[PDB]
This record gives structure tokens, sequence and C-alpha cells, in this order.
């Protein structure tokens, strides 16, 4: 009996009749407490941090493990200080730690019903019940998955395998090149995708965007007619609602209906944006992702569940009986419910349904709807910020709480506007405890403003505008 | 603005300066002496478990998200249950749970090192040290996928970018088929990663095993004869160290000198037996697998690290960056680390490292070799048990702390085994508060142990059989 013997701490597991509940309830609230007092007084940390591996024979002490999360949290990036206002990254929700916990603590399985008996069948009815919020239609579900990423290679191996029959097969076989079209600006984990579904990177051919960072249905079409000249086999378009530098929205009803046209599968990459769903005041801008064949959606951005949280949506959800599942025996549970093993990428899966539903609960549709409100608003000052600086230039509109600028300043020749703002986020984050993102964009360095911390203010923001102003004379 | 308000409640997010510390505090000490008072008593509640779903327009109150968890908890699988006998899923390390509060409180994303700066070092020096404890040498090292169906994925895809060299131009103009073995005992991930690679499913050749469901050799050598003659081209060999229904174990020195003859890839499916690379007394059943090209290997099962927790790692691990990484200006910090999003399939992923790194400390090299000495004991004892009684027999020679076996009576005709070894799976949930798993193998349903929970003991396995020797009529 290994939890008697000299070889493992007394408190290395947690005994099921009891017999070690005080010592664990010890650590448990050593731990709770150090994490707790990090938390409730995060803005005593910057946003980033200022800064010999073996495995131990022997147990490591209390001792020991409580300062390995000292220097694992001090060492961390810090989205709890309201002046971290540069990525896609926010403090979590209360009860998405807390979910995690739970779901740690009963460790299920999102493989099969039998390993998570109560979260897969959550998770399939709270995915229809988001599928409809986004208007998919009585057919609609999906499944979480780690990360969009997986979402959207998920979403392209399905359209892959409905138009190719790949699932047994294969693609070797194709004379024509199977490809797919996608904004200049959409995500990168398409052209990861298309890398692993054995279409290579280059498969991935990008329709011009506008100058406020929109996928050109006009071009959409041209790329289209070119590609079928050349004698490949489009298959997919894919439009982005909120794109990840700029965080901008392709126009979803044109995009779609050119796909439509052209017999194409319609996947719609809503990573970040796919959250106005809970916005009345701004949900029109998603206008025609109800006719997707399929959505990818990331609550782990702006619903503010703790990493990792996104699912693939797919408008008819018996598609991935069809075109992904692979041969072997079909065994539902008596009312209905299939093993999410598999219809994922994933096997094995932590139960992201936790966090997600416990948040979803205490934050609410309205709550989701101010905390998107604020985000605009906030965003709305840095462009206006922005207007008011003509050594500034925004990327262009915004249809999101993001906004992309940069230092384009009459004093320097523009080879050197990147160093000019690399310098600037550098003097921004050392003495205004402000960080802002650098992206590489248009083949130059862009500042980037994600604003979403509910606790950063107009006072930052006007903070970080007084640095600038510094910085520049 | 948003928490100064009504339309939010005051718990929603952590106040960074303290103003909503005390409410806090409460209600996270709820949760946690709630969650501690469900594991501290698990054994009352057996091991399994005995709508409408809408996201309200308001917030939930804290007692109804109390009673959620409630609810969740209470429909949950229950692996802390002694009686939790049957699959490779864990009741978890303590530091385990611990760790993924910690990694949820600090929400970092191993995505970059802008957006992990210490967990993305850490996670990066700790799979060069267990790449190292694999023996695949200095230039070896990995990552963190969310499971180990990911793991095998990646893996596979690098051995298909090596062979035909489709990071851009992808596969579709090839005319020879690429193909992989692996034993017909070995993991449907390999399917569905064949599947997602755009090799189609029928590109994993299986290879006959033994009757201890170990890979044959001779069988491997004609299949890839046969393959090449048949006009496919095959670019890897997988080996499995531990199967998942029976935990055997192929002979993975002999494999990879098959696979290295014929110039394949040598994956090793080691998402089971890995574990055994922390047991002085049980290592030597992976030898051979320190000249694997790659290697996948699940903390989440036999290391107790609660789900996901899974690696690949590769013997040279520079091959991420040739032979899988998209085509990107090469961002790399001055001390050497990389953004580890551009050498995973995954982008943003969840800092698995933390609860990993804590539990490996705290349980140590000789917490897991006694843990492990332990579960084979289990093992040996239903194996013991199984041969004592004629109407039961075994699937064959076991390696790993995992009995597949099955009721064979000569009192029904075959036809009628299946019905009666789910009748026996069922009366032992229902009356003995004993989990066995009931897999398809050999195209018919055998029982299955798998001895992983600490507080399994003696009593448990001599209940299973009472229990089992009653339903045969003794
Ligand atoms: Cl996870």
């Amino acid at each position: 009996n290994a939890m008697d013997s000299r070889f493992l701490p007394a408190t290395a597991f947690i005994d099921p009749e009891g017999r070690n509940r005080n010592e664990v309830e010890r650590l448990v609230q050593q731990v709770v407490d150090l994490i707790l007092a990090k938390l409730t007084g995060a803005a005593e940390r910057p946003p980033m941090p200022e800064t010999p591996i073996t495995i131990p024979e022997a147990a490591a002490t209390e001792a020991t493990l409580l300062q390995a999360i000292r220097d694992m949290v001090d060492g961390s990036m810090n989205p709890a200080n309201p002046g971290y206002i540069g990525h896609m990254d926010p403090m979590p929700a209360t009860m998405a730690i807390l979910g995690d916990l739970v779901a740690a603590a009963v460790n299920n399985n999102m493989l099969s019903l039998e390993m998570s008996p109560s979260f897969s069948r959550l998770e399939t009815l709270l995915l229809r019940a988001i599928a409809g919020l986004f208007g998919l239609g009585e057919q609609a579900g999906g499944v979480l998955t780690s990360g969009g990423s997986l979402a959207n290679l998920q979403a392209l191996a399905v359209a892959r395998n409905v138009a190719f029959d790949s699932v047994e097969p294969g693609i070797t076989g194709l004379a024509q090149r199977p490809v797919i079209f996608a904004s200049e600006a959409a995500h990168t984990s398409l052209q990861k995708a298309a890398m692993l579904l054995g279409l290579g990177t280059a498969a991935v051919i990008p329709v011009r965007a506008t100058a406020d960072s929109r996928m050109d249905p006009e071009d959409l079409r041209a790329r289209i007619d070119q590609a079928r000249g050349a004698g490949q086999h489009p298959f997919c378009v894919v439009a982005t609602a909120g794109t990840t530098t700029t965080g901008n929205i392709d126009p979803l009803a044109e995009i779609g209906a050119i796909a439509r046209e052209h017999g194409l599968w319609f996947h719609v990459d809503a990573a970040y944006g796919g959250a106005l769903v809970f916005s009345e005041r701004h949900r029109w801008r998603l206008a025609g992702i109800e006719q997707a064949d399929s959505i990818t959606f990331n609550p782990q951005k702006w619903l503010y569940v703790a990493k990792t949280c996104a699912m693939v949506l797919f408008r008819d959800a018996g598609v991935l009986e069809r075109a992904f599942r692979i041969p072997a025996p079909q065994m539902r549970a008596t009312d209905g419910f299939i093993n999410l093993g598999e219809i994922g990428v994933q096997g094995t899966r932590h139960a992201d349904v936790v966090k997600l539903w416990l948040t979803l609960q205490h934050i609410g549709q309205q709550g989701y709807a101010r905390l998107i409100d604020d985000g605009y608003r906030l965003a709305e000052r840095v462009v206006e910020g922005v207007r008011q600086r003509p050594f500034l230039r925004l990327a262009g509109e915004i249809d999101t709480n993001i906004v992309c600028f940069r230092g384009e300043p009459d004093w320097l020749p523009a080879e050197r506007w990147d160093d000019w703002n690399a310098a600037l986020q550098a003097l921004l984050l050392r003495e205004g405890k402000i960080f802002l993102s650098l992206p590489v964009y248009r083949g130059g360095r862009w500042l980037r403003a994600v604003l979403l911390n509910p606790y950063t203010t107009d006072a930052v923001i006007d903070a970080m505008f007084k640095q600038i102003d510094r910085f520049a004379g």
C-alpha cells in the first residue's frame, strides 16, 4: 500500500476515507491563501515580470513546493494588472479558476461517456445552446477543443473530407491541389492546419483585405476564378470575425454568399468576435454568420474563461459522423449521446465545460453585454487619442475592442519608424507599467491595444497618451 | 466600469487592488471546502454515478453555482473509489489539483514566451530532462500537448514532413500512397491521425501481434516488403509501449532495428508504459526506446497528473524547426528559448507544466517507483486469481499493471460469452461497487482491470473474485 510507505509523502494523494484529511487541508490552504494573496494584490506586480531542472529522487518539502509556486507566479505575465492592455489574454473570471479546481479534482475524461457521464452530456447540450445563439439551426452542435487552432483544424478537416471523401483513402491520389481562401489578415492556424491536413501551407490562398483589414469579396471572387484556371480545387472559404491583429470583422454575409455560389465550405473563424452574440447592441456586426457551415469560437478570449476554452460548431453536427469519425462500431447511449472522442481531433480531453458553464452562469448574458460595451468604450478613447495626435496613425476603423496604431513621425525617415515604435512600447512598459503588444503588420511594427481587463480605466488610457506625448516631445 | 455595476456580481473577477478581497476569499473557500469534502469522502460515492441548458440573462447566485458544482461532482465518474479498477484514469495527485488552480489563476498562455515567460522556459527545460531520462540524447526535447492523441498526431506529421517534404506543398501530388505500420493492438489515434494528416485511416497497416499482444517482428518485415511490392511508400513504424487494452509492450529494440534497417522513422507510443522510466526495477521493459526518433508519453495516465498532461519528444528537437514549423520570422529570446506555439499542433495552450512540475517534485522518482511496484503487485494478484478459475481466461502475459481477462464458461456456447461477461461486469459494479471496463478485443467482449488507484487493496481484488465466484455458481 504505497500511501503507507516511507516512499510517498502523506499528502501525495487525497485519502478517499478521510485518513489524511487534516494534512491535505493544510497543504491545500497554503496554496489557496498564497494564490489569493497574489491575485487580490495583482496590481503590485507589473504586467510583465523581471525573470537547473531535475526531477528529485525524494519527495519535495511543502516549503520547496510553495516557493516554486511563488516563483512561478512572480515570473508569469500578469493580465490582472490594469496596465495590461496588449493581448487577447484576460484576467480569468473567478468561477473559471474555481471550475478548473473542480475539474482537476474529479479528473473526468471527455474521451467517452463512461469517463465523463455528466460533463459529456453538459458539453453536448451547452454547445447546442450556443450554436443556437449563433443562429445555426436545429441540427447544429459541436465539441470543445483545447484552443482555437484545433477548432479551425477540425473545421478544415471536415471541409476536406466532405469535398474529397478522404477519411479512409487520404488525399494523396489527387491530380488537382486542394486550396482554401482566407483574408490576408486571417489567423496563422490556417496555414498550420493546412500543413497538418496534408494540403501544405501554400494551400491557403490570401484574399486582399481593405484598408480597414476586412476581406474584399470582389477579390475573393477573383481568387476563386484564378484558382480554377490554374487547375486547383478550392473547397473552403474562411471568413474571420475579429482578426487577431486589428480586431476587424469580415463581411460575413457577402463572403458566405460567394462561398455558397461556388459550392465551397464556409467556415467562420469567430475565435474572438464570436462573443458579440451576447451583445444585442453589437451582434449585427456578425450578420451572415448564421449560415456558416462551421464556426470557431473561443470563450477563453472575450468571455474571460481561463485558458483553454474553445469550440468548433457545425450547422449539421451529424457531419462529424459522416466525414470525420473513423470507422468503428457506433455505441450511442439510450438518451441519445455519443462518445465525444470519436468526433474531435483530441481523444482524451480536460473537462473545460466545468469552467465554461460556471463562468457563463456567474456573469450572465447581460454581464457580458456590459463588459463588451466597456471594451468598446475604452477602445474608442484610444481611437480618439490617436486621432488627436498627427504623429500617430490608426491601422484603420475598428470593429471590436481592439486598436492597432503606430508612430509615423515626420522627424524620422520611414525606415526608422520600427525602432521608434519598439522604443515607445519599451518605454510604456518600463516607466508607464503599461503593456502594449508590438505585432508585425503590413511590413512594419505596429502597437496593439486589446482592451479586455475589466479593471482598465480611462485613467490608464490617459496615462498611456501622456507617456506617448513625453516620448514624442 | 462593469465591476462597479448591478450587472456584475461583486465576485465575478478578483479586484487586483483588493477591493473585493473578502467576498472573493469566502466564495473560493466554499468551493474549496466542498471539493475537499467530496474527495476526502470519495469512498462514500460509487465508482460510477447513479436540462434544459440555458445561458441565463442575469448573474447566477452563489447558491445556484455551489449546487451546480455538487451536481457535477455527484454525476461524475469516481476514480478515487478504491473499487475503480477499470481505466487508465486515476485519482489525481494532490499537487496536480493545486497546480491547475495555480495555472488558471495566473492564466498565462503557452502560445508564446511573451505570454508565458516562466512556464515556456520551465516546460522546455523539463521536457529536455525527461527526454534525457528516456535516453534520447543531448539534442532531444519536445512539447506538452493536450492529450496523447495530439502527441501521436504531431510525431506522425513530422515523420511525414521529413519523408515527403510536405510542409509547404502538401502531399496531394504523390503517386504512391504513404503508409505506416503499427501493431494490430496499437491505439486508434493512429488512424485518426492518419485521417487528419491526409493519409487516410487505411494508411495504418496492422502488423500481427502475438498471443501476448506484442508486435511480431517477422510479420513487420513482411508487411513492409508487401507494401513496397504493392506500390506504397512506407515512412514510419509505430511501436507501442503499453497497449491500451492489454497493457503489453512491443519488443522495442527489435522493432527499432527493423525500422532503421528500412530507413523508416521509429515512433514509440509510450503513452502509458513510458512511466516506467521512473522505475529502476521495471524500466528495462522499455529497452530500445532510447533510439526512437520520437516518443509519446502521457503523465496523465501512470504519473497521476490530472488530465490533460502529455508530451511528444524528439531525439532531435531541431527537427521541429525544419519539418513542422510554418514559414515565419524566427523569434528567439537571448537565453535561447523559442515560442512554443510555432512547434506544436496547438497554438494557445493551457499551462500543463505547472501541475506536471509540482507533481513530479512532490511524488519524486522514489514515489513513482513505489506506486508502480504496487500496481504490478495488484495486477499479479488478478492474474493469479484468474489462473485459479478454469472458467476464466487471461488475454495473455502482462507487461504492465493491466490485466485483460474474460469468462469462457463451458456451460455456454461461445456466442453467449459476450453476454456472460457483460452481465458479470454489470453485477460487479452494482453489487460489488467495483468497476472493470469491457472493451472489444479479438472479436469479443473482455473484462479489463487497470490497477492504478493507490488505495486499491488486496481486499478489493478479493471482493471482486468473490463476486465472480458467486456469479458463476462457485
Ligand atoms: Cl487543458
